[PDB]
């Protein structure tokens, strides 16, 4: 079982190993200053930032598709427990790539057939 | 309760006794080789294949009701836990059949009164 | 075009050949010796019978997709007349494969080009 | 398969025989010289007819509900060749039936249990 | 003006004459003695019975559009009285006839045309 | 309401009296010899048959609206008895006048206001 | 059991009794001299009519609710056969009472 | 315009006049003491109190459709001003008459003709 | 057909027979010295007045399904004509059982055919 | 209000005093050796049957207002507590009518 | 828009002035007097009546479109008042004319702009 | 807890329960008032609409009917004999004193 | 119809004639002194206040249907003009009767 | 209340003072001399016309949207009376501007409070 | 809010503390020595019996609102896992009281 | 069923033999000393409170299922008038047992 | 008659001789080789895959609607039997042409008139 929710717009994608679990989060234009990582237990909070679609005054905005909310954030419920202190996070073009290695408990044992 | 998850193809029957929670499935013309089964606690997970249909190159198929995809996959929650040391299966003439032995029926009573 | 009908569950697959007409037909739970089957002209027959889901004092049924009729059959009209006498048929798995070899008539010839 | 086509009313019943193949129609009120019945191949010709009431001078109708039409016949094609050299039929009551000899060609050929 | 009413399928047809009452009935595949009449003044009731649509073991009725219900009757309303114990009655090839004196009384008097 | 019963164009009304009954009917181009006309109880009886449209060989019907049908008759329920040994009757370019003395025990009688 | 029937407005109420029937009907408007009361054996019939009102030439008419049609007359038949000899009849403000006796075999 | 409502169901009627007005309504079975003409006013003022329908221990309604209801009330807004001193009312054989002549304030006036 | 009408609860029960028609009644309560046996042409007509719930003036009824009317009447019309002179009744202790001759007729049946 | 039960068509009327209850049963067509009567505590239990409605093969109901059951039955609670030994009833005209004295606490 | 009433065909137009409105309505057909004009205050009315065709007893109305009704009139409010008393009015040829010099209230005021 | 078109409301002290009813255009001989146990019966009627005899009724929110009753029931008992009532102002008022309470 | 509207429960009855309108007004706990009355044109204004749901401070309310608002009022629309000179108010018994003459020609 | 209606494309604004009322209206391209303007009691009209679009002749229109008729009017009632003499309007660049000083139009109570 | 299962009326209320996680149910007609506590992981088991409703052939129930059942029982999930070996098992007037020392 | 009256929970069974009357009622958590029983005529009175779901400073409620309401009592009728002079009854697990002696 | 099936985008015409039938077909983009051309009895086989469109690395395809599915057949059922051994068949700027002898057994013969 495992539940995300947050405000704003963010591609999102999850990768499950048999040693650890894997996230990609999509974040444009935040840097990784903005960027806030929380993870515990079977859990995984981030939150960013990103400034306005700020215009010079002479100028115009005469065609916009990109969402130009500053604030977002994702949390994310884990269906097994990590190991928090031995996860890495990366931060590349606008995207965050996350590695959560598996706990000792989570990690299940192969059962044989007759 | 009961819940089932996983990839193509898989009916699925749950008989739970007084003593194991028997669960049986219907993998025809799987190789009852590349089954793969594995459980914990009170949960379940099933693996298995079956080859593709060899065709020559001048024959063709003309009409197939039979689903293609060639491995399948399930989870499955048990509605008790069950001992995985003493699970077992059987797989023949294309149907699966898995004994899960149940936790206790009137077992780990302890402390009781004071 | 070629007409199928009977009663139950029972997907079926039909592969064409120059010199034969080649059939796979599922039936799970269904043993060995249960499957009545031989062609005629270009119609064919099959009738097959499982095992019920039987189930012991101790254990009840709290879920199954599995259907529980046991006998159900399947009549066939093949597109080419083929000879019975040489057909021939496997099964293995709850998988029941055909070979129908065909007749003249039904042995198309190649044709040159320019 | 089967299939009838004529004028008038006639209701019709086909039964199959495994040797042969039973018919039965309804001709109320139609002399015996009135009744024709050929056949030939696979195929039944029924042609009949029924005197139209009479009244007196005197008399007249103040109500009915019986159809009219002198003529009346039905073609049906047989599902199977048949001996009609070998058949018979009886007329009971306004009721025909008829026995039909089942072909030899026509018969079923003996089937294998794998 | 009449009306009737009554189980089963019956067609019939009535007629009138200056001294007598004719009614018309169809009948198939019933027998002479299968039949009960009872009626008083202007009113009649026919009834009857037929057997059912028998078939041998070794026989299957593929098609049929017969009514199958073995007991039907008719409740009948008449225009005049008539004489019933010097009534008359007939059945051939599964039709009836049945001819009804009328009452004295009923009997209607002509009128000269100045 | 009375009773209207028949078949062929033959406009009618009706004329109550307190000792008798008119009634008037149409009956274009009918012969006197041609009309038949009975009565009793509290009924009445009309038949007639008109001759065709005769036409010489050369002739052709160009146009036509006046009814074909050769046999017509008409029976109505008077709404009180009669005495038809009494009944007289007339018949003037086509339209016949009958009247019924009403029957002793039909005649109404009048009351007194206070 | 009993019936009425016949042409345009006439309300119509019937009270049984042991020995008699009694009757009632609406006739607004309608002169003591226009009814017509006529029963035998066991059924009973009204006519009557009322005539149309008159006018100034320069009265229009602007609006209505009365009826318009004139003759009216309805038909009854009684549950049971009575004296009409000894009936009578009684009307009043446009309204009429009636008082049937019944037979001695009724 | 106009508009009228009450209880029960009163005809009325209105009828345009040069200088006189005249009104006439449906009162059946109203006594002579259900009218009153204290018409010191400006409209039509209508009630009727007749008395109900009284019947013997011996004696059944066995059909009745008149309304029973003693009270019924009525009174219409007007289109024009009438004087009331010369008010007049009479009523005879269950119909009201009414007299109520025009005021000069509200008299049309004749214009030149031509 | 059969009216059976009446003031007060007065359980009917009619038999009819070839040669008489058999009536029972329930009267609970109604006193014996009520006995008024006489009928006219194809009806019945009965009355009676079962007594009162007397009570002591310190007593109070609590609870009454017994309907507290005491005269009832009933009027039976029988389906075919009975001699009332032959009218016989017999009392059950609030049961009321008449036997009353009368005709059979309803002859018809006899030889189905000529 | 008092608690009711049975089976059956059984009409009852329950009328109590000071010191005693009286109750009237309708019971028609009932043998006095059909009915079996019980009064005990604060309730009476009336058990009946009669002769079921019957015809000969020549004969035919041909309407029956009558239901066709036979044995009926009630049970009826009462607001004051009855000597039970003291019980007495009487069953006349199809009725049957019970007396059941009160006691001295009621 | 104003309110128009009245009955027949009488086609209208209103003209206004201002310091009185005229006021046109088609009479064809009618005699001079036949025609009756009337108003008050800012209303107006109009009736007339014309003489119906006259046919000779051998003449016949072979075709019509010309409406019959005799009674015509028509109620017309005005959007002002007007001095009745001083109206004036002709018809020439079916037409007519009315003129309706307005009151000194109904006279309405210039207003300077700036 | 009635017919209708008789609100009541019900106020309970610690040696008395006091009840309040409205009932305007009623006479004072018009009241019926009876209590017994812990319950209160309330019954009334008003005078007729009197009016001119041909004038009519355009609408009207008053109760058409006669009489208009209201059953009550009470938490604790009372004493019905020492009861009593008053009537002022179309306000129906009455005082039913019980066993001490709370 | 008419329209009435305001706050407070208040019951109104109008009542309509040739000769004058008369308007009934439920006040129930009020007098005729807390009673302001203005009439103009075709529209009518009661205004007043009752005596409220006096109790003892040992009384305590348990089951109130009658509403506990003291002010009430409503603004009545007349059916036609009426004459405010001519207008008499009555009050009797909780229930305020206003005779309305009729204008002259109205 | 208010109520406006006339022809022609012409926007409208309505504003209440205390001691007047204000109203503005779009009249685009029109002279003041083509401006007529009257008003009485609590009502105004409004006439003007617009000289329409002339053209060169080498020119043509190719693409218009402004209204094509020129003769245009309003007519306007207002909620209270006013003093039209002492109105005034003034009109710049195509909107008209108007003001209205009130008449007395002032009410306190309906009547005495008591 | 926890999830609770098994058969019969038995009505549970859990409090969490800063060191202990206190449970109250109530066991009303259960003697002590008829209520089987049992203490695991994150868990409470309870099984509970009263004495037998017997009635004696004359004997019967004319109107009751509780369950002829003699014996019943839950399992019991609790906000966070809780020390099974300092888990004590206490009962007042029908009511359990049992203290269960939280995991920290 | 039948008309009972009070407040709070309350269950009560009323169970009749040939000369008894047996009352069982719940009072799980009520106190032993605030029990008070009352017979007269053909009814029964009882009346009693319960402690409150009260918690430590360091406990809190984060999920609930039992009644927390004080106080309760509930008005019985009986099937029939017991000698009111001789009422009794016992209370134990949380469970109040009377005992009514009642003629035949 | 004619029975046109299979997969793929390829329209075809069919000519008809007294002696053999020759059938026309696109086959755009395909080459010689690419062709499975087969024949017997009454029924024709066509099947050939055209390679898919090739692109280079820097080019895109901006716009397209040609048909991309690379492989395609069809079945005809012809109106005749042909002696495919002597057939022949040419392809020409991706067009086919196919020239089919018919059997004797369909060679029809002339019928003499008069």
């Amino acid at each position: 079982g495992i539940q995300i929710s947050g405000k704003g717009f963010m591609p999102i994608s999850i990768i499950e190993g048999d040693q650890h679990i894997k996230v990609i989060a999509w974040l444009p234009g935040v840097n990784k200053e903005d960027i806030i990582l929380n993870a515990v237990g079977d859990t995984l909070e981030i939150r960013a930032k990103r400034s306005p679609l700020m215009i010079t005054e002479s100028e115009r905005i005469i065609y916009s598709e990109i969402p130009e909310e500053e604030e977002i954030y994702r949390t994310i419920k884990l269906p097994a427990t990590v190991k928090e202190e031995n996860a890495s996070a990366k931060f590349e073009n606008g995207v965050l790539s996350v590695i959560l290695p598996k706990a000792e408990s989570s990690i299940k044992k192969g059962i044989n057939i007759e």
